[PDB]
């Protein structure tokens, strides 16, 4: 019928997912990185990442409770990722700008890596 | 260091959370509103309401995977506030809006019902 929009309610939501995150709860996979693990929503990485979304939504995978990335990827190139699936901003520098682009690639993040290759555009 | 801002991040998340709902992918829990029954993620039900978030971070309750809500719920007000809450667009119309009002009052959805409010002051 007569149909309403709220313009905050996805950031809302999103922000909420986070504070969960941060609390682990209904948290339900855990992404081994080399010597570091990170704690997630497999929803939300389904979300954000081609990667992710065609490794769960595999039925033969779908309730794997652990996930080792190649070992090649950076800690902290994903750790930026995670963050920024959890909360709209990405923290590029850089210092991180080439770890940061490779790790996008890998977990099949489009939009980051172009904006990615306009920073580096960008100098 | 250097942050970036995706002003289309949390939407697009939000959809392809709706998606999955939309496939039964992942969803977790059933609420159950009389003689109709609704697939969802627990992680988006507790970030949208004040009821099924006090219900799922209680350890006791986290677990349960069927909800009955309050049999006086309307299941038509229920299924649009689902919607709202997973696509930021709520269907309030003239003949929806007493139901949709009581049942965010339940659900504890604050902003929903001050836009409820808001409505039947415009008539
Ligand atoms: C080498 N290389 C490959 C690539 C790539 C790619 C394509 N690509 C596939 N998938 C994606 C993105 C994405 C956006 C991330 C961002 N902000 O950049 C989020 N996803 C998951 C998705 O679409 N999920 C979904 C779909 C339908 N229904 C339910 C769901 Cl959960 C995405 O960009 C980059 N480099
Ligand atoms: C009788 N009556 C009582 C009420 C009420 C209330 C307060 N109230 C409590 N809770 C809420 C809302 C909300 C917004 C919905 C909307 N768009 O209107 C979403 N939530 C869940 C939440 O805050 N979750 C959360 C918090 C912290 N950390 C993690 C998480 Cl998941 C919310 O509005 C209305 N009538």
């Amino acid at each position: 019928d007569s149909q309403i929009q709220f313009t905050r309610h996805a950031s809302d939501v999103l922000l909420n997912l986070n504070r969960l995150r941060s609390r682990d709860i209904l948290t339900d996979v855990v992404i081994v990185v080399s010597r570091e693990q990170f704690r997630a929503h497999k929803t939300v990485l389904m979300a954000c990442s081609g990667l992710f979304y065609s490794i769960f939504t595999d039925q033969l995978k779908r309730n794997l409770s652990v996930i080792n990335l190649d070992p090649e990827i950076n800690p902290e190139g994903f750790n930026i990722l995670l963050d920024f699936m959890y909360t709209s901003r990405l923290n590029l520098r850089e210092g991180n700008i080439m770890a940061v682009m490779a790790t996008a690639m890998y977990l099949q993040m489009e939009h980051v890596v172009d904006t990615c290759r306009k920073f580096i555009k960008a100098s």
